[PDB]
């Protein structure tokens, strides 16, 4: 049958059919184990790999508007003597750009999803060195960014062989600023980024002690120990923090990178599994205003941009923290809109997820939606997603977590 | 073992052991049959009502400082016998203030249970007239007003005997407004109460077509046809909506009651069923503020408060509902502090179920609750509650919702 799903905002109603597909109630946990797709030491079993394989050359081209029958059984036939005769198999291009942008059609967390139709896809899976590595990195970096008028990509480097010679990044986002523990108790930068700041000082990364220090690429090749490389400054964009009334919001001395990209993330597709895909769309305001910049564990400006509007910072009553978070994400959104760098405020996201969602539902019978992750960090029910009940699973292929590389990596030297 | 909780506001970690005590992932779904019980037509089978019955009298008798064991086995045997003769047991006074409040602490969607202590209770068990329900309700509705002084309570009607005599309360809330389906295509009120409007007009009701018209209680005793009871005004606290500093928001003509009364939900303690349990609490500010004056689907006032306040209202990015709603909030805030009338902002809420969690970590281990319903409508991130993970589970006693009556009865005339 099906399940039915309401939206109370609406009063619209819609039949989920596409969990039938997927693979006490851990509600709120960030990093569950369902959601994340381990190390391994030893290659697929056929016997997993092959029925897994076809599932996805099927859905590959069952996804034709006109079926091309030959060449799907040929490829059947193809694939399956591959994987015979070399224990796996190399999807075309085709295949990977289409794996790509279903697994994003298939995440959950992802606000955004309208866009899975619009992916730069970069063929990495012939690299073989850090160097490379890094190389496609910066061509990714500059693409995406293009000056601000941001493109979403995706950079695929080998898949898992055997699980001892997997290419990884180590880092969680190519983009990102370093954190600092100043010893006057305050940290300095992000947060965030504390334990992974010290990896990079272990491994001879040069500390500048900033607020807004970019970290530099981690990158483990062909299994072998990560090599660091600074990310060429000219390639990093970024947006100066203006308020367009609040002149001494300058004065705060905020900023933020113009390129959000995940790059620890692993692509499973076909029985396949690819342990380094960096991928990057553009910002939604309340990722910057809200989380970065609000959150006690990162920027913690909250008060500080309160006590400079002439707010009752001592009066939690008096919604002061209301007030402030409202101005920056004004600052966030007109900084990222005069710059010309490519943004989305939560309001119009929510809109263009709920179209989406819709679309999903005539297309193929549901939409995998993680309601705790699509809910903006503010104006909760003020935004048409908070009233729309979802249905989270794990479809294929699919985007997962995977346990940090420090943690399981063996140091050759 | 144990499942490890994390807050990543604070970085703190916790163990949950109690889930242990409990009973694809529908996560955003609002009334999910785990949290439903509903109708029976034949009395409890002795083999399930005994061990939930001991287990209860474990419980209570297990929640005291120093123990005492001499009454516990008593109660025991007594309970066992007056099963094994009736068929039920009555639980002492004592028992269901326990369970009231036990109920109320395993309430997962509830962000005020760090006054799970403090509930007054009304024992109306040997209620057996529509009428004296009526009379129940008034004193309830009267005790807990408390002319702005808002104090916890709830009144236990009889158990449910063979579910064919169940005493029921139609209403959702105790003191609500009416919804009605005016000429002009617009509805006026609360959009939220309308089909229940209806049923109130079906048996009788005089309808005042007004924006605050407060219904009726529509009172099942024993089983029978619900009869229709206007709620005398003067026991109907309510608050003028007044803005300290826009003097045009009184011009907008709104107002709220003071009292939150849940009025359909069911009591489960020790095999026993109380489907007429209604009970209150006092308001928080986003209820009122964001739910009830912004949704949609209820009074629907954001445009025009927006408008008002000279905004962007036909630009999304301008971010105006985010300026709106925060004046309303405070307006709701300024007003029943004004007034007098019991209120807490989201804010202290927030950190006050916060600390509750903690308590109730050290104490018994663990803390049922449901992300989706604890994190308030609005300022999500900004909120501690946000950051923490949290696990829902079932416990008992416990406070389910319950099939619509009108689904369900057997109109007798
Ligand atoms: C085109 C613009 C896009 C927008 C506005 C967008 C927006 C978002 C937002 C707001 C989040 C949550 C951020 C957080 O709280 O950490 C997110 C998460 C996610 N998005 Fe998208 N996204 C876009 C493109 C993409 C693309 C191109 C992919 C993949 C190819 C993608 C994959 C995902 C995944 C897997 C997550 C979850 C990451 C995690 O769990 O930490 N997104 N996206
Ligand atoms: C003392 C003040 C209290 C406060 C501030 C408080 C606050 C809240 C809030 C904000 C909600 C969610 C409202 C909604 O979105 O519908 C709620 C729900 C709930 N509360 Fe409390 N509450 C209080 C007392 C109580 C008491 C005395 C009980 C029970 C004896 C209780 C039982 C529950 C239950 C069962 C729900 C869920 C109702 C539903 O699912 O529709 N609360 N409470
Ligand atoms: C504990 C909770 O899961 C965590 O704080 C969340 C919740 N919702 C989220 N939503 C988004 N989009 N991003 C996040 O990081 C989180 N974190
Ligand atoms: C679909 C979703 O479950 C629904 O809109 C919610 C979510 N969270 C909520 N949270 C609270 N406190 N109250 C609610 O009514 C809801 N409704
Ligand atoms: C890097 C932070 C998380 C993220 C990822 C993507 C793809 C888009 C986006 N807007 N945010
Ligand atoms: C009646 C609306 C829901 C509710 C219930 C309770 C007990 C408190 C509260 N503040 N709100």
């Amino acid at each position: 049958q099906y399940v039915r799903i309401k939206n109370w905002g609406s009063g619209e109603i819609l039949h989920d059919t596409l969990h039938h597909k997927a693979t006490s109630c851990l509600g709120s946990i960030m990093n569950p184990k369902s959601l994340t797709r381990g190390p391994r030491d030893k290659p697929t079993p056929l016997e997993e790999l092959l029925p897994h394989a076809i599932e996805f050359i099927n859905q590959y081209y069952g996804s034709f508007k006109e079926a091309k029958i030959e060449e799907h059984l040929a490829r059947l036939e193809a694939v399956t003597k591959e994987i015979e005769t070399t224990g796996t198999y190399q999807l075309t291009l085709d295949e990977l750009i289409f794996a790509t942008k279903m697994a994003w059609r298939n995440a959950p967390r992802c606000i955004g999803r309208i866009q899975w139709s619009n992916l730069q896809v970069f063929d990495a899976r012939n690299c073989s060195t850090a160097q490379e590595m890094f190389q496609h990195i910066c061509r990714h970096i500059l693409y995406a960014t293009n000056n601000g008028n941001i493109r979403s990509a995706i950079t695929v480097f080998p898949q898992r062989s055997d699980g001892k010679h997997d290419f990884r990044l180590w880092n969680s986002q190519l983009i990102r600023y370093a954190g600092y523990q100043m010893p006057d108790g305050t940290i300095r930068g992000d947060a965030a980024t504390l334990e992974f700041t010290q990896l990079c000082i272990d491994l001879g990364w040069k500390p500048r002690y900033g607020r807004f220090d970019v970290l530099p690429l981690v990158l483990q090749a062909d299994g072998q120990d990560p090599e660091v490389f600074e990310i060429p400054p000219d390639l990093v964009l970024e947006v100066t923090m203006e308020h367009p009334k609040y002149e001494w919001f300058q004065e705060l001395g905020l900023k933020w990178y113009a390129l959000p990209a995940v790059a620890n993330m692993l692509l499973e597709v076909g029985g396949l599994e690819f342990p380094a895909c960096p991928f990057n769309g553009w910002y939604m305001g309340t990722e910057i205003g809200v989380r970065d910049f609000c959150d006690t564990q990162r920027y913690n400006i909250l008060e500080e941009v309160g006590r400079r509007m002439g707010l009752e910072t001592h009066t939690l009553a008096s919604l002061w923290k209301d007030r402030a978070v409202t101005e920056i994400n004004v600052a966030v959104l007109h900084s990222f809109q005069k710059q010309n760098v490519t943004i989305m405020d939560h309001h119009t996201a929510s809109e263009s997820f709920m179209k989406h969602m819709q679309n999903e539902y005539r297309a193929r019978g549901g939409c995998p939606a993680d309601w705790i992750w699509l809910v903006p960090p503010v104006s909760g029910s003020i935004t048409p997603v908070f009233h729309q009940e979802m249905l989270n699973y794990v479809l294929s292929p699919f985007y997962y977590y995977q346990i940090e590389p420090w943690k399981t990596h063996i140091w050759q030297n």
